[PDB]
């Protein structure tokens, strides 16, 4: 109860907990695998701005 929710844990708990990131803070995404009223599963995962942009950074990385 001392570390964060970085990239790949259970933010289904709170979505807001996910660790901070360099541009802005990760976002929590859920999925319903056939039980949307039973069990929600929810995991920390970067937004469009920060896989974009990671992606870019590799590429020129790997292209230069």
């Amino acid at each position: 109860a001392k570390a964060c929710t970085p990239l790949l844990h259970d933010c289904s708990h709170d979505r807001h907990s996910c660790c901070r990131g360099d541009m802005f803070k990760y976002v929590c995404d859920c999925f319903y695998p056939e039980g949307e009223d039973k069990t929600e599963v929810c995991s920390c995962q970067q937004p469009k701005s920060h896989k974009i942009a990671e992606k870019i950074i590799d590429k020129a990385k790997t292209t230069l």
